[PDB]
DNA sequence: GTATCCCATTACCAGCTGAATTAC
DNA sequence: GTAATTCAG
RNA sequence: AUUGAUUGCCCAGUACGCUGGGACAGCUGGUAAUGGGAUACCU
C-alpha cells in the first residue's frame, strides 16, 4: 500500500483512511484503493492534543476492576518473562487467541472477555516490553558508533519497566453522555441528586456575570464596577460609589471588552483557610447540578465523570460550531479515553483531523540551509534567532527573508527585547522557592519540643557571632583588619587566610590536604570550619519534620508547574512579537543547541558578606533549560519551524568583522580588538551571528 | 575539596493516547 | 444491539 | 441566553464577594543528572 500512497506527495492522509485503505485493498484491489485515495478529503492536521477530565464516581475502586486486575497481571508477567518466551506467549487479536492464551498460561482473567479491551492489554504490553530493548539497542549502537569514530581518528530484563495503571478504553466502552434514566444501577453523591441533561440540547448556555444579585454565588463586588457606564447592566448606585476607598488595588471588571475564558464557579478559587467559601455548599450544589457528565462502562463498573473539559478545551482551540451538544461534543474526540486511577482523571484525545496543526521534528544543524531554501522558494519566510544567556534570559531578533542570499544587518532585523513583567516574573518564582523553603523549616522547627526550638533558634540568630569568635581565637588576628562585609564564598576569597599566613601563621592549619593537591582553606572553608553545631538528637528531629512537611507539601508542585507556564509565556510572546513585527506569520525558530542535560543549570546565589555564610543559598538557577525545552517543542506542539544550529564562536566574532576572539566578549558588553565598534554581547552580536549561521551552511570558524 | 544520606526538580528516551463493518 | 474483526505507517 | 468560552490547573491583587492575567501535548516507566540542606575527613 505504501507504493500506492507514494504517487500523492502533495496530499496528506489521515491514519483513518490508511486503516481504510487496506481494506479496500484487501477487499477490491488497487484500481478501488487509487478511486478512493483520490476522493479522500485533504486532512488539516494530524496532531492530538489530550484533554484530562474529573471523575465523579466509580461504582468500585479502580484496583478492584476486572480491566484493572488483569491489566497489571498480564504486565507483569510479560515483564517477568524472556524475549523467546514472550514471543510465543503473546497471543493473536482473536477471542480463540485470548482465551487459549489464558489456558497456555497459568494466569487467569478475572471475569474479563472484552476482545478490544483485552487486544489493547496485549498490544500495549508487548510494546512496553520491546521499548526496553529498543531503548538499550539504539544506545549500544550510538556508543559504539561514537567510540569507533573516536578510537580510529538479554533474557529477564535487567530493568524491568514498572506496572502502567492506566486503563485504556475502547469502541465497546466508549463514553456516552450520562442520562440517569438508561443507567438505573449507577448511584451519585448527595450534591448529584435530581440530576437531569439532555443529551441532544445545545450545551451554548451563556449568561451575563453583572446580572448575579448582590447576595448571590458568582457575583461581581460593586467596588469592581465602578467604571461600568450608567445605562451598562453592571453599573453601580451613585450613593454607593461613596463608600469606595482607592488604592486597595483590587481588580477592575473587563464589563465590554473581555474576551476568553468565562468562570462561573468560585468555590476552587477559595482554597485557603482563614476564611471558607459563603458558597462552598452552594456552589458545589449548583456546578454539580450543571455538570456535563458521561459514562463509561466496562463489564458492571461504570466512571462518571465531566466533560466540561472537553468543553472549554474545544473552545480555547475555536473548534466548535454553532450550537454543540454534548453528543457532538463526545464526537469532537475519539472514543478511547484514558483512565488514571492515581490522578484520578480520564483523559481524552482529539481526532486526528480536528486540530490543525502539523507536528514536526527539529530540525538538524546540516539543514538549516536546504531548510530555508524552500521556505523561500514558496513565498517568504520571517526568520527568529534566539540566544540563550544567564544575565539576558532571552534575547531573540526578527530577520525577514525574502531570499536566502540576502544579508542580515542589525538596521535590516528588529529586536525583540525580554519584557520587564517576565523578569519580575522570574525574579518572584526564585522568591517563591525561598520562601517556601523559610516556611517549610520554620513550620518544621515550631513542630519540635520547646527545648529543641529554643535551642534551634539560640543558634541561628548567634551563628555568625561565635563562628568569628572562633575564628578569632584560633587565628590570633584583629577582626577590625578582615572586610567581613566584602566576604564571599562562590569567589575564592582568603581574606582571613592570608592574614594568618602573616606573623609565621602554621602552614598545617591554613591548608587543607587533599588527594589531587594541597589547597589553602578558603574564607567559606574556614567559617564552615569554626561553625557551631546542633546537637545529634535535635538535628535527627528536626531533619525529621522537614523531609515530613517536605514529602507531604503540595507547593514544589505548583512552583514547577509555575515555572513551565513562565517559560511557555515567555516564548508564546516572543512568537507573538515575531508574528508582529514581520508581518509574515511563516515564523521559523532558530535555537543554538545546547546540551542542557549539564553546564546549564545555574548555582544558588549567596548574598556578599560573612553574616549570609551561615543562612541557607538562595536559588538562582538559570532558565536556559527551560527556554531551550518550552522553544524546540514549538515544533511538535504548534508545527513551527525550529532550527538548532552550531552554538560555537556565536557572540565572540564581530558582526562586521570577521575576527574572532575570547577576549572580544567582556559580559554584557562586546568590544572587537581589531575594530572599535561596540553591540551588546547578546541581543545584537549573538542573534545576528545565530541568523547568519542559520542563513549559512556551515559553522563559523574561530580564533 | 571529596564522600554518604535526605528533599525537590529536570533531561533523555522507550512506549501509549481508533473505528467501520460485520457477526450474531 | 452489544461484541468481535480488521485494517495501519 | 453572555461583553466574554460552565469544570479543572498556575500567578498577582483583594472589601474574601471576586477581578485581572497565564499554560493547554499529556501520561506511564527506567536511568541519569542538577539544585538545596545536614553529616563524615583533615590542623
Ligand atoms: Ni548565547
Ligand atoms: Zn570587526
Amino acid at each position: 500500500l505504501t507504493k500506492i500512497r507514494r504517487e500523492f506527495p502533495n496530499k496528506k492522509f489521515s491514519s483513518t483512511d490508511m486503516k481504510k485503505a487496506g481494506k479496500l485493498l484487501k477487499a477490491e484491489g488497487p484500481d478501488a484503493v487509487r478511486d478512493f485515495l483520490n476522493s479522500c478529503q485533504e486532512i488539516i492536521g494530524d496532531f492530538k492534543p489530550p484533554v484530562k477530565t474529573n471523575i465523579v464516581s466509580i461504582s468500585r475502586p479502580f484496583e478492584e476492576w476486572p480491566v484493572s486486575m488483569v491489566g497489571r497481571a498480564i504486565q507483569e508477567y510479560y515483564f517477568s518473562l524472556t524475549k523467546e518466551e514472550l514471543e510465543s506467549v503473546h497471543p493473536g487479536t482473536s477471542s480463540e487467541d485470548h482465551k487459549s492464551f489464558f489456558n497456555i498460561t497459568g494466569l487467569s482473567n478475572y471475569n474479563y472477555t472484552s476482545v478490544q479491551g483485552l487486544n489493547l492489554i496485549f498490544k500495549n504490553a508487548k510494546a512496553i516490553y520491546d521499548g526496553t530493548l529498543v531503548k538499550a539497542n539504539n544506545k549500544n549502537k550510538k556508543l559504539e558508533k561514537k567510540f569507533n569514530e573516536i578510537n580510529h581518528k538479554n533474557g529477564h530484563l535487567n530493568n524491568p519497566p514498572g506496572i502502567n495503571r492506566n486503563i485504556y478504553g475502547y469502541q465497546g466502552c466508549a463514553a456516552k453522555v450520562f442520562v440517569p434514566s438508561k443507567h438505573k444501577m449507577v448511584s451519585l453523591p448527595k450534591e448529584y441528586e435530581g440530576y437531569n441533561r439532555d443529551p441532544n440540547l445545545s450545551l451554548a448556555g451563556f449568561r451575563n456575570r453583572l446580572e448575579i444579585p448582590e447576595g448571590e454565588p458568582g457575583h461581581v463586588p460593586w467596588f469592581q464596577r465602578m467604571d461600568i457606564p450608567e445605562g451598562q447592566i453592571g453599573h453601580v448606585n451613585k450613593i454607593q460609589r461613596f463608600n469606595f476607598v482607592h488604592g486597595k488595588n483590587s481588580g477592575k471588571v473587563k464589563f465590554s471588552d473581555k474576551t476568553g475564558r468565562v468562570k462561573r464557579y468560585h468555590h476552587s478559587k477559595y482554597k485557603d483557610a482563614t476564611k471558607p467559601y459563603k458558597f462552598l455548599e452552594e456552589s458545589k450544589k449548583v456546578s454539580a447540578l450543571d455538570s456535563i457528565l458521561a459514562i463509561i462502562t466496562i463489564g458492571d463498573d461504570w466512571v462518571v465523570f465531566d466533560i466540561r473539559g472537553l468543553y472549554r478545551n474545544v473552545f480555547y482551540r475555536e473548534l466548535a460550531q454553532k450550537g454543540l451538544t454534548a453528543v457532538q461534543l463526545l464526537d469532537l474526540f475519539t472514543g478511547d479515553p484514558v483512565i488514571d486511577p492515581k490522578k484520578g482523571v480520564v483523559t481524552f484525545s482529539y481526532k486526528e483531523g480536528v486540530v490543525p496543526v502539523f507536528s514536526q521534528k527539529i530540525v538538524p544543524r546540516f539543514k538549516s540551509r536546504d531548510t530555508l531554501e524552500k521556505l523561500t522558494s514558496q513565498g517568504p519566510v520571517a526568520l527568529l534567532s534566539v540566544d540563550l544567556g544567564q544575565n539576558e534570559p532571552v534575547a531573540a531578533r526578527v530577520c525577514s527573508l525574502k531570499n536566502i542570499n540576502d544579508k542580515i544587518t542589525l538596521d535590516n532585523s528588529c529586536r525583540i527585547s525580554f519584557l520587564d513583567d517576565y523578569k519580575k516574573q522570574i525574579k518572584d518564582y526564585r522568591d517563591s522557592l525561598d520562601e517556601l523553603e523559610i516556611k517549610i523549616r520554620l513550620e518544621a522547627i515550631n513542630s519540635l519540643e520547646t527545648n529543641q526550638q529554643v535551642e534551634i533558634r539560640d543558634l541561628d540568630v548567634f551563628s555568625a557571632d561565635r563562628a568569628k569568635a572562633n575564628t578569632v581565637d584560633m587565628f590570633d588576628i584583629d577582626p577590625n583588619l578582615i572586610s567581613w562585609d566584602s566576604m564571599s564564598d562562590a569567589r575564592v576569597s582568603t581574606q582571613i587566610s592570608d592574614l594568618y599566613l602573616k606573623n609565621g601563621g602554621d602552614e598545617s592549619r591554613v591548608y587543607f590536604e587533599i588527594n589531587n593537591k594541597r589547597i589553602k582553606r578558603s574564607d567559606y572553608n574556614i567559617s564552615q570550619l569554626v561553625r557551631p553545631k546542633l546537637s545529634d538528637s535535635t538535628r535527627k528531629n528536626l531533619n525529621d519534620s522537614i523531609w515530613k512537611l517536605k514529602r507531604t507539601s503540595e507547593e514544589y508542585l505548583k512552583l514547577s508547574k509555575r515555572k513551565l507556564e513562565l517559560s511557555r509565556a515567555v516564548v508564546n510572546y516572543t512568537i507573538r512579537q515575531s508574528k508582529l513585527l514581520s508581518g509574515i506569520n511563516d515564523i521559523v525558530i532558530i535555537l543554538e543547541d545546547l546540551d542542557v542535560k549539564k553546564k546549564f543549570n545555574g548555582r544558588g546565589i549567596r548574598d556578599i558578606g560573612w553574616d549570609n555564610f551561615f543562612s541557607s543559598r538562595k536559588e538562582n538557577r538559570w532558565f536556559i533549560p527551560a527556554f531551550h525545552k518550552a522553544f524546540s517543542e514549538l515544533s511538535s506542539n504548534r508545527g513551527l519551524c525550529v532550527i538548532e544550529v552550531n552554538p560555537a564562536w556565536t557572540s565572540a566574532t564581530c558582526p562586521d568583522c570577521g575576527f574572532c576572539s575570547k577576549e572580544n566578549r567582556d559580559g554584557i558588553n562586546f568590544t572587537c580588538r581589531k575594530c572599535g565598534v561596540s553591540y551588546h554581547a547578546d541581543i545584537d552580536v549573538a542573534t545576528l551571528n545565530i541568523a547568519r549561521v542559520a542563513v549559512l551552511g556551515k559553522p563559523m570558524s574561530g580564533p
